């Protein structure tokens, strides 16, 4: 008897996994002759080319219990292996004659080199190997040869592309295992029956103090909850337009599926189609991009520029990125980490992302042009590598490719337009609610100046209770000098780069 196994790393889920359900079916086709072992490698390797922040690792920790969860009502469960892929596979690839290997794939360099290597060994020992492309909707390799081997570097040009592609057919949960006895422990699962049980929270949350509140639960079952509860409302999604809704409502304005998106605990396949279903229905609905749906399509974008350049989350050798003479500033760095730059908005904004590993997209664009070409002048990397800690929904092209647009790197070039750190959360939120809820030191200033705390005279600080230099911080930069002399580096920048 030998064994089929289905390889979770994205695609995390049940539903819409045309890798996982192959497998399944063909051992209820053949009842007898098969074991099936659903696995996910705790792959120490990772640790070493990303940093991970408390609030993913339990988000992950929780993703796995649901998926141990939902694999059991199925007569099967979750073999989460301790180990490298490299040395794990050929272990198991004999302890347990694996037949067939199947797993989705991923464009990540990571990802490829260690995909590659597994295909190699799979070949030698005569495992059979099945991968999916359904951790996005459209097949990036099938976009760029569409375009004539080039990815699309504009949004509407990527659509004209993706339009004339085929729509693929979005799955169910795979049917329930027929007579199917438990494997039986191999080397590792006999001297310990728990070798491969879901982690704890204990062993992957190694900094527990920096766990903030549990907002956003882990889990496919959880995705398909929050995607639910956000379409009921067909007339927000339908006339959803994401340039106007607010970065600061204390409530998320958008539908915050993105970590479910991410670890692929939601099928952005299933999502897209369900969006459809509601525009059909509702005539008066906007379109991309601003819509849904045009989200989901930057999400496809971006991953298909990125599939071509490996080099996509860095400056130097990225065939996409303007070579922009980013300088140190370490000091100023660690206050835009620590959310204490002295603008409140900014502040609020950082805090709230390091408590709570989301925050609304245009949130993100007020703290990354701060960072970079706005105010502190500090590379996009370094940005992209703290929303590489602290964010749930931490994805290698989603965060490389919007740091490139933010700092006006790449596939936007109006450098010129700056958001302010003091305006721009006012035309969403002038009482400063969020402010006061992240920022809470401030929380007795006054609306007319929560967002300048600097322009209330120091009787009125020590009245409300906050000493800017004592209990908040001063401005670590005056935006209204350096947003200037950035602009000019800027053009100074473009300039070199449109000779070279
Ligand atoms: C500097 C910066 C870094 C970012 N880093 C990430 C990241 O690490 N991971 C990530 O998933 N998104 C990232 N984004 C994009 C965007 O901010 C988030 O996708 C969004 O805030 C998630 O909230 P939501 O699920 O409510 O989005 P919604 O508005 O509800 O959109 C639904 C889905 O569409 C996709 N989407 C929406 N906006 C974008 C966008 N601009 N680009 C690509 N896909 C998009 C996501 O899959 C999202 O879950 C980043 C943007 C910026 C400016």
């Amino acid at each position: 008897r030998s064994t089929l196994v289905h390889w979770f790393r994205k695609g995390l889920r049940l539903h819409d996994n045309p890798a996982l359900s192959h497998i399944f079916t063909a051992a209820n086709a053949a009842p007898g002759r098969y074991f099936v072992r659903p696995i996910f490698i705790l792959d120490p390797g990772i640790l070493d080319w990303m940093q991970v922040g408390a609030n993913r690792w339990r988000f992950l920790q929780q993703t796995l219990e649901d998926l141990d969860n939902q694999l059991r009502k199925l007569n099967s469960r979750l073999f989460v292996v301790r180990g490298k892929p490299a040395e794990v596979f050929p272990r198991i690839f004999k302890s347990w004659r694996v037949e067939m290997l199947t797993f989705e794939t991923d464009i990540e360099p990571y990802s490829v080199t260690r995909d590659a290597a597994v295909q190699k060994l799979a070949k030698a020992e005569g495992v059979r190997v099945e991968t999916h492309c359904s951790h996005t909707i459209y097949n990036p390799e099938l976009v760029i040869a569409k375009n004539l081997g080039k990815a699309p570097i504009t949004y509407q040009k990527f659509l004209g592309i993706v339009e004339q592609l085929k729509v693929p057919k979005v799955l169910g949960v795979p049917e329930k295992l027929k007579n199917m006895p438990t494997p039986p422990k191999d080397e590792v699962e006999q001297k310990d029956s728990a070798a491969y049980d879901c982690p704890t929270m204990k062993q992957l949350v190694k900094r527990p103090e920096e766990l903030g509140p549990n907002k956003f639960p882990g889990g496919e079952t959880e995705a398909l909850r929050r995607m639910e509860e956000s379409l009921k409302d067909e007339i927000w999604v339908a006339r959803f337009e994401k340039p106007n809704t607010a970065p600061n409502s204390l409530e998320p304005s958008t539908t915050v599926l993105s970590p479910y998106l991410k670890f692929g605990c939601l099928s952005a396949r299933l999502f897209n189609q369900k969006l459809k279903e509601i525009i059909k229905r509702q005539p008066k609905h906007s379109q991309p991009p601003v819509s849904l749906i045009g989200q989901l399509m930057w999400r496809e974008f971006y991953y298909t520029v990125a599939a071509a350049e490996p080099n996509f989350d860095r400056m130097l050798g990225n065939v996409y990125c303007m070579q922009i003479p980013w300088q140190e500033h370490p000091d100023h760095l660690e206050a835009w980490t620590h959310g204490r730059t002295g603008y409140p908005f900014i502040d609020a904004i950082m805090r709230q992302l390091r408590q709570e590993g989301w925050i609304h997209h245009l949130a993100r664009h007020a703290v990354a042009c701060f960072l970079t070409r706005g105010d502190l002048w500090i590379s996009w990397e370094e940005g992209q590598r703290v929303f590489e800690q602290l964010l749930l929904d931490q994805d290698w092209a989603l965060n490389a490719g919007n740091w490139m647009w933010l700092s006006a790197s790449a596939f936007f070039h109006q450098y010129f337009r700056v958001y302010s750190p003091v305006a721009f959360g006012k035309k969403t939120d002038p009482q400063g609610h969020y402010i006061r809820k992240y920022v809470p030191e401030l929380s007795k200033y006054p609306a007319g100046c929560i967002y300048e705390p600097w322009k209330a005279s120091l009787v009125d600080q020590r009245a409300y209770g906050c000493v800017l230099g004592t209990d908040y911080p001063h401005r670590i930069v005056k935006h209204e000098v350096v947003h200037k002399e950035n602009i000019k580096r800027m053009g100074a920048a473009y300039k070199v780069n449109r000779e070279v």
